């Protein structure tokens, strides 16, 4: 079923902070076309790195290469799906809980090359742009196939929500959790390419 939120799950959401989704799409050909147009979004040079050689600007923060998708003649058709699916979950939000009105959301293409890591960081901030926070809610979805249990790159998710977890980044895994609570770092990767879409629910 695509209703995510239930009477437990929601629990745990403001409980743990976080919450985990295998199989969301549970559709192999599609899985397979989301990687091969995201990984096109590398090969043909449309994403950038995101750590950029000036001090303390390098790959030492994080060293993944980054697109940021505009969203509502295309060749990320299978990732626009997703991201709709995703906007689905975010319309589950605002009807689930009254005083959630979601803003605008930010999707984040982002691809981890061997060797590549992200240090501890919660995704919320607070910058001249907006009056209010940004980032409420995040979702990640791995669409690494075949990972095994040595391949690294996972994210691990620092259980304090106002000890820590490793996630693997399977494919079809859907993580969401609250962001401008759950601290989190992305361990360094041993295969490559590590592709995740995240969408952030302003
Ligand atoms: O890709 C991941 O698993 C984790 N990503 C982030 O924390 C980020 O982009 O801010
Ligand atoms: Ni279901
Ligand atoms: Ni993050």
């Amino acid at each position: 079923s695509m209703k995510i939120f239930n009477k437990e799950s929601l629990n745990q959401l403001e409980k743990k902070g976080y919450l985990i989704i295998d199989n969301f799409l549970n559709d192999l050909n599609k899985i397979n076309l989301i990687y091969d147009e995201s990984y096109n979004q590398f090969k043909e040079n449309k994403l950038i790195e995101a750590g950029m050689t000036d001090k303390w600007k390098d790959k030492s923060i994080r060293g993944d290469y980054i697109q940021w998708i505009h969203r509502d003649s295309s060749t990320i058709r299978n990732i626009n799906y997703l991201l709709d699916k995703l906007d689905l979950i975010k319309n589950e939000f605002d009807n689930v809980i009254p005083n959630f009105n979601s803003i605008k959301t930010q999707t984040q293409l982002a691809v981890y090359l061997n060797g590549g890591r992200y240090i501890k960081h919660r995704d919320s901030f607070y910058s001249s742009e907006s009056l209010t926070i940004s980032r409420r809610i995040t979702m990640i979805y791995y669409v690494n196939k075949d990972w095994k249990k040595g391949d690294g790159g996972e994210l691990r998710l620092y259980t304090n929500n106002p000890e820590f977890i490793d996630i693997e980044p399977i494919a079809d895994r859907l993580l969401i959790f609250l962001s401008p609570f759950l601290e989190h770092e992305v361990l360094q990767c041993n295969f490559e390419p590590r592709i995740a879409i995240t969408t952030w629910i302003y």
